RNA sequence: UCUCAUGGAGAGUUCGAUCCUGGCUCAGGAUGAACGCUGGCGGCAUGCUUAACACAUGCAAGUCGGACGGGAAGUGGUGUUUC
């Protein structure tokens, strides 16, 4: 999915010299998603590195039952924040850009994010990417504390 | 993987490009609203925010004859009853 094509440029004695940036998450919408950004004279090319750099950088993020985040969790990437937190069934995906596209890819179906600090696409799919994968499962906290899952239930 | 949550979206704009700090602007709701164009019906509401500025006309607080003396309508008369 492309997230966002912009041009950039060189300069050179001639002139401008003129390039494509995109920035592309790939997700299976299954739980497995990543972010990718590329470059090159032609959108197709530039759309193509994204993917590959991509699929060579991607991770899984934690799910529930209902399909949404363990718990509630912020992020941190240049001067891109980044909030998510848990939802109820039926709520869809609340987001803007960059996060939303993240997080649908990623096929997490009911979550709340809002980023905070700044707006620019790339570090906030950064930091969305930070955020999911700090995220903590039930059972591994269980494991790491060393204490039963009812007992941490209640 | 019980319980809680029914909730927080961004976009453009400084640069040849970038990241940032930073303002401006937009998308939403709400009116005791006004104006433009258009306008079939019903249900429940609402209707001088400004000049506590002037007010023509009509009506918005009276009742009690079982507190009381009279007089005035009739009636034949203080037997009747009204104002
Ligand atoms: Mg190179
Ligand atoms: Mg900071
Ligand atoms: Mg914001
Ligand atoms: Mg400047
Ligand atoms: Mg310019
Ligand atoms: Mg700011
Ligand atoms: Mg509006
Ligand atoms: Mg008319
Ligand atoms: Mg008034
Ligand atoms: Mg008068
Ligand atoms: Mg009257
Ligand atoms: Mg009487
Ligand atoms: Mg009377
Ligand atoms: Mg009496
Ligand atoms: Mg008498």
């Amino acid at each position: 999915n492309v997230v966002q094509v912009r041009r950039v440029t060189k300069v050179v004695k001639g002139g401008k010299h003129m390039r494509f940036r995109a920035i592309v998450v790939v997700g299976d919408k299954k739980g497995q998603v990543g972010v990718g950004v590329g470059k090159a004279k032609e959108v197709v090319s530039a759309v193509q590195k994204a993917a590959v750099d991509a699929r060579r950088n991607i991770i899984t993020v934690p799910m529930t039952k209902y399909l949404t985040f363990p718990h509630r969790n912020e992020a941190d990437y240049g001067a891109a924040r980044v909030m998510l937190r848990p939802a109820a069934p039926g709520t869809g995906v609340i987001a803007g850009g960059a996060v939303r596209t993240v997080l649908e890819m990623a096929g997490v179906e009911n979550a709340l994010g809002k980023q905070l600090g700044s707006n620019n696409a790339l570090n906030n799919a950064r930091a969305t990417i930070v955020a999911v994968q700090t995220m903590r499962q039930f059972s591994d906290v269980a494991r790491d504390r060393g204490i039963p899952m009812e007992e941490l239930w209640k």
